[PDB]
């Protein structure tokens, strides 16, 4: 069967500049785990 | 010297189910080309 699984969006992968925030989810018709990523920036690098 | 460049979102990497669509952009403080990715679904699979 299918049991829903979605993680929280991660902290930004980099402490300065552009990094990624990542989660995983099976919220799709095949109920398979996939990754999602979004750009993030905590602060600019000096 | 920075010339803005953002490509078109690509066709979905898979013909059914969850695939990925990608583009590249330098819209960031370093003016560096970075990839962006998004889940896509053309149609459900069998
Ligand atoms: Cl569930
Ligand atoms: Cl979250
Ligand atoms: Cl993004
Ligand atoms: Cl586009
Ligand atoms: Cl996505
Ligand atoms: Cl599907
Ligand atoms: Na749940
Ligand atoms: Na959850
Ligand atoms: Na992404």
């Amino acid at each position: 069967n299918c049991i829903e699984q979605t993680t929280e969006w991660s902290a930004c992968s980099k402490s300065c500049g552009m990094g990624l925030s990542t989660r995983v989810t099976n919220r799709n018709l095949q109920c398979e785990m996939v990754k999602q990523t979004r750009l993030c920036m905590v602060r600019p690098c000096e």
